[PDB]
């Protein structure tokens, strides 16, 4: 089952967070399994991305309840002067001095890029596929190659584990 795989392939903190995220908004991870899998996969990227950092470079925003995430965002604007977003993003960059929206997609990276860019407004956008393909505003990929390489391998691995269990098709197609 998709669901089994999620518990079997993600650190509980991430599963627990993804469950909480879904079940609060009234979604069943036992039914909406592929969303469950996707939500986990996103958090993890986000956490990975965050913790590949000026010792501490990134502010993690995804993961937090909405009260916290907006505190962290309101705190950040007051002290740096960068514009407040209309939509909570995934990260802030304390070096390059901008918020980051992380996209993960099982479609072409340029398509999921444009969707993102459409929704927003001075947020750096960085998209990862599961084919180890990326795309980021002004092709500024924000991170040293070794860090970007770990994400791509992870996402690829998650693709390939799904495919062991005949899941990739379900998942690829439900975006
Ligand atoms: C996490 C995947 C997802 C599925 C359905 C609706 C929204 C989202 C989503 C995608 C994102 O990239 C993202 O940053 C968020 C978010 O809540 O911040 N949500
Ligand atoms: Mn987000
Ligand atoms: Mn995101």
């Amino acid at each position: 089952a998709m669901e089994d795989f999620v518990r079997q392939c993600f650190n509980p903190m991430i599963v627990e967070l993804a469950e909480k995220a879904m079940k609060e908004y009234g979604e069943d991870p036992k039914i909406e399994t592929n969303k469950f899998a996707a939500i986990c996969t996103h958090l993890e990227v986000c956490f990975m991305y965050s913790d590949f950092g000026l010792k501490h470079r990134f502010e993690i925003i995804e993961g937090r309840d909405r009260i916290m995430a907006w505190t962290v965002v309101n705190s950040i604007c007051n002290t740096t002067g960068v514009e407040k977003p209309k939509f909570l993003p995934d990260l802030y960059d304390y070096k390059e001095n901008r918020f980051i929206e992380i996209g993960v997609t099982r479609r072409e990276v340029h398509i999921y890029y444009l969707e993102k860019a459409n929704k927003i407004e001075k947020t750096h956008i960085h998209i990862f596929s599961f084919t180890g393909e990326e795309m980021a505003t002004k092709a500024d990929y924000t991170l040293d190659e070794e860090s970007r390489a770990r994400i791509k391998t992870r996402l690829f691995t998650i693709r390939q584990e799904m495919a062991s269990r005949s899941l990739w098709d379900s998942f690829r197609q439900s975006e």
